[PDB]
């Protein structure tokens, strides 16, 4: 016969590709973790620690790495044959006191960033396999985005950050993430410009990732098929990194469920058609636990599956979109 349970990691397996999820903070102690861990387990083979590889928890001190979190998140992963995505080494938010505390000059942080780089990367070289090298650098005005980073050391800052990391782990897939820039648009061209640029430098910029924040609107998606194919022909590998179809809280919930399954079946069949990408992940999975509610005022319900652990229809449309593609 065959298996009971057709899962979206068994069907990702059988089109080469990942499908996966954010794992929130101390996921090992939710009241409900074993119903979380489980869920997640059955159904996906790619992980991105939520917050738990963010400067402010692994190197809260100048001096100082704490690697346990994180190294939760990896066991889990590994004991579940999932790869490990790592997120993120540079980035404006989220960042300890002793980094946003001073001032710095160019040579002082340069020599921050490379130390925080080279010691996270290497800790966990081999185990992690796809590295956020860098997140967001760029403005909602496609210009450089003013980050402490870029404020103080320059665009370089940039380019060092790709090969500081492929020298503590030449085996890892680096990858630039960013929001909005799925479309073809300002942003996406600065991004596609930037990208371009590095590349013929040589600098080891592997790949790009879509997160993917989107809501019940949709896409352009002739302009996001065609985004994803200039880039592609960048030489780069493809990655949704952060997948969420937010819909109003307010009024018919059937009808934004049902626009959601729209969205990501179209989302998915357009990834699918094109071998660059990699990876598709959804910034969680279950709606009890998404960054959403907090950071969208009057949006939710963006993920999988709803505060239950039961699928909602965008899982099933997804599922749908995968098995005709196996057939
Ligand atoms: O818990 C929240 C996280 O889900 C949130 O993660 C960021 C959301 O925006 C993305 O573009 C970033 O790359 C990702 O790290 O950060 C805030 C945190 O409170």
């Amino acid at each position: 016969g065959h298996m009971q349970n057709v899962s979206l990691r068994e069907l990702a397996e059988k089109l080469n590709i990942y499908i996966g999820f954010a794992a929130i903070n101390n996921f090992w102690s939710l009241s409900d973790e074993e119903k979380y861990m489980e869920v997640a387990r059955r159904e996906f083979n790619i992980l991105t620690p939520e917050n738990q590889m963010k400067w402010d928890t692994i190197h809260p001190e100048r001096d100082r790495y704490n690697f346990t979190p994180a190294e939760k998140h990896v066991e889990f992963a590994e004991e579940n044959n999932m790869i490990v995505h790592g997120h993120t080494l540079v980035w404006h938010n989220q960042l300890p006191g002793w980094i946003t505390g001073r001032e710095w000059t160019k040579e002082e942080l340069l020599n921050v960033l490379e130390d925080h780089i080279k010691t996270v990367v290497s800790h966990f070289k081999g185990r992690v396999k796809i590295w956020d090298v860098v997140n967001e650098a760029v403005s909602d005005s496609g210009t450089y985005r003013e980050s402490v980073w870029y404020k103080t050391i320059g665009p370089e800052y940039i380019e060092k950050a790709f090969r500081w990391t492929k020298e503590a782990d030449p085996d890892a897939i680096l990858i630039y993430n960013d929001y909005s820039i799925e479309e073809i648009n300002a942003k996406s061209n600065f991004v596609y410009n930037m990208i371009k640029e590095l590349k013929e430098k040589g600098v080891p910029v592997d790949g790009i990732g879509f997160q993917m924040h989107i809501d019940y609107r949709g896409l352009n998606y002739d302009s996001f098929r065609r985004n994803l194919e200039r880039f592609a022909k960048l030489g780069l590998q493809i990655y949704i990194t952060e997948m969420d179809v937010r819909i109003p809280l307010s009024g018919s919930e059937d009808y934004y469920l049902k626009k959601q399954a729209e969205i990501c079946a179209k989302i998915f069949d357009i990834c699918l058609d094109n071998p660059a990408v990699k990876a598709i992940q959804f910034w969680g999975f279950t709606d009890k636990y998404s960054w959403v509610p907090g950071f969208f005022k009057g949006y939710g319900k963006a993920l999988l599956f709803d505060e239950n652990y039961n699928p909602k229809p965008c899982y099933y449309a997804i599922k749908e979109v995968l098995e005709k593609k196996i057939e």
